[PDB]
């Protein structure tokens, strides 16, 4: 009782961050405000690559300007990192697991080449107008308001093509197509280069709702459910035992639980199971 991929759910607004939310790393720590560009300039827009299950990279986009002379990096990755965006914490004075989950938009001067051309990739894309651009910006803004939460998990019947996908990710790659997207819609023309990215995929059948944070943990819901997503979940943080616990529940038990637009669905694994590809995404025409 569905359509095929479960829409991204966005918000109206971007709650400040929990304090029992803290990074060891600081999110964006040179990150300026996006500057307002003169129409007339010509922007040359391009695309960054860089490792973070051999090729696992991290995505970011470049841009240039010949007016300013300077250039900028624009991404979009975790607040307090991945294992946080991926696994939650249990603590004892809540019935629900807590997420830490958020992600969001960072962008600051200056393209560290030596980080991009080292390990990865370092290739213009296109070439934009100012104008195109502060457009551009405009839309970060409000994606960066409404897109609030970071999920690693794309979800899949099989690796098969035409397979039916039942879950999309909303990580640091999807993030750079939606801006090559926004600028297509703009008219920007893109080089015809290949791009691939990195894609982490859970192969399942048909999933099951389970239900929301209230509906399962608490007075109202269900307590064998509830003790079992937390006995699914605790392995994930503190090493043997928890590697066997993850085999037997992923492997021969076949069952994943999965946290999607704060909601709680089953998994039924099949196939390889977890597979990290590096498949070819073109870029938009
Ligand atoms: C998208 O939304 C996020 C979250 O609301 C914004 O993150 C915040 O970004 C600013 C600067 O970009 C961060 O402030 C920085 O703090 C460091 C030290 O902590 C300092 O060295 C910098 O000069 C700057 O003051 C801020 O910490 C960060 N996080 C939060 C929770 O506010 C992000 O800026 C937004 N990006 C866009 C493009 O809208
Ligand atoms: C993931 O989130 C946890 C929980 O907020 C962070 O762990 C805390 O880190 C702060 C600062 O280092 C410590 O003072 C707390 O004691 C930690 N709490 C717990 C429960 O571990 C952790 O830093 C986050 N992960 C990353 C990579 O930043
Ligand atoms: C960005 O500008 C710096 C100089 O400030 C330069 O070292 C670097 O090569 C430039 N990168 C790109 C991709 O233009
Ligand atoms: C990019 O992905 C395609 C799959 O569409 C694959 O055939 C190709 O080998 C990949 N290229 C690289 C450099 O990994």
């Amino acid at each position: 009782r569905r359509h095929w991929p479960v829409p991204y759910k966005r918000f109206d607004f971007r709650p400040k961050p929990d304090p029992y939310c803290q990074a060891k790393y600081t999110f964006c720590p040179t990150g300026s405000p996006i500057p307002v560009m003169e129409g007339d300039d010509d922007i040359e827009v391009f695309r960054l690559q860089a490792p973070v299950h051999l090729k696992i990279m991290h995505d970011a986009i470049g841009f240039r300007s010949t007016l300013t002379g300077k250039n900028y990096t624009m991404e979009w990755y975790e607040l307090f990192q991945l294992g946080n965006c991926t696994f939650p914490h249990l603590r004892p004075e809540m019935d629900a697991p807590f997420w830490c989950n958020q992600g969001a938009a960072c962008f600051f001067e200056g393209i560290d080449d030596v980080h991009w051309k080292e390990n990865g990739t370092l290739v213009q894309v296109a070439t934009i107008s100012g104008n195109m651009f502060n457009q551009m910006a405009k839309w970060v803004k409000q994606d960066n308001e409404t897109g609030i939460y970071y999920e690693t998990w794309n979800v899949k019947a099989s690796p098969e093509k035409g397979a039916e996908t039942w879950f999309d990710s909303y990580d640091c790659s999807k993030f750079v197509l939606r801006t090559f997207n926004k600028l297509a819609e703009f008219g920007a023309e893109f080089k015809n280069i290949e791009t691939n990215y990195t894609r982490i995929f859970l192969y399942s059948g048909e999933p099951t709702y389970l239900g929301n944070e209230t509906s399962v943990f608490g007075p109202t819901g269900n307590k064998t459910l509830g003790l079992a997503i937390k006995r699914f979940y605790y392995p994930f943080k503190p090493f043997l035992l928890s590697l066997l616990q993850i085999f037997d529940a992923v492997i021969v038990h076949k069952q994943f639980y999965l946290f999607y637009n704060f909601e709680y669905w089953f998994l039924p694994m099949k196939f390889p199971f977890i597979k990290i590809t590096y498949e070819e995404i073109p870029l938009p025409i």
